[PDB]
Order: C-alpha cells, then structure tokens, then sequence
C-alpha cells in the first residue's frame, strides 16, 4: 500500500472528505518527522513508539556513526501481524 | 509527544475540529495496522516504510516457528532530517 491507498482507508473510516482525509496523513507524518528532528521520543499508544536512536562507527570497510530513526511496536500491533 | 500532541498539530495543519482530528489520527495508525495485519507493506513517500518482517526459527529437539513482526524502514528524507 501507498499513501493515497491509506488516504483512502482513512476517508473510508471516518467519512470524513478525501481532501480532509490527506490533509490529516500528511500533517501526522510531517509532525512525526518534525518531532524526530528535534529528538523528541514519539509514543503513539495502542500503536507504538518512534525513536531517534544513535548506532556507533564499525570497522578493509568502516561504517560511520549515524542517528537512525527507530519504531518500537506495541502489542497490540505485533499481536495482530503475528496472528 | 505523543498521540494527543499529534492530534493538536493535525488540527492546527488542517481545516478540522479537535474531534476529528483525533479520529483521523486513530484512523490513520488503524489502517496502517490493518495492511500490516494483512501482510502488507505500507510505503509512505518522504517518511518511510513499514514492513512485515520474519521473525527466525529457533531450537528432546524442538523448533520455534518463524513468526512476522512489525518493522519501520525510515525514508531517506527523514534519515537526512534527523542527521
């Protein structure tokens, strides 16, 4: 699935209009972005947790440190894909 | 943050009410759950990709079967805002 796919799942939900629906995804994943950026923890409950975590340079070929962003699933979440 | 300050930045973006921003929000992070549930990749252009990914086998001898797990490949826009 793509972003138009779940604009169209939200707007199909919530019956709210397809132009309202996008507006919504687009602002959600900027904030989450935005929040990211300025190396805030995001916890979005009954779903999971967004994080900036920092991985170490390894070490011919060396892989310099980098600041990943990270999901942590909650429950709920791994429980319905494990189902 | 977490899903309350999502919902304020989803009203402050967008044309909608605090209630339904925080019902476009759900629905968003429910639908996501719903193709990942499916089995389905969720690719969201300029934030990342959330993925199904198996979880390994492991070892009287016993076998753990692989399971799926939930995982998030962030998006090259969103690595490059966070380093």
């Amino acid at each position: 699935a793509n972003k138009q796919d779940l604009i169209a799942k939200v707007a199909e939900a919530t019956e709210l209009t397809k132009k309202d629906s996008a507006a919504a995804v687009d602002a959600v994943f900027s904030a989450v972005s935005s929040y990211l950026a300025k190396g805030e923890k995001v916890q979005l409950i009954g779903f999971g947790n967004f994080e900036v975590r920092e991985r170490a340079a390894r070490k011919e070929i060396k892989i310099k440190a980098s600041k990943v962003p990270a999901f942590k699933a909650g429950k709920a979440l791994k429980d319905a894909v494990k189902h």
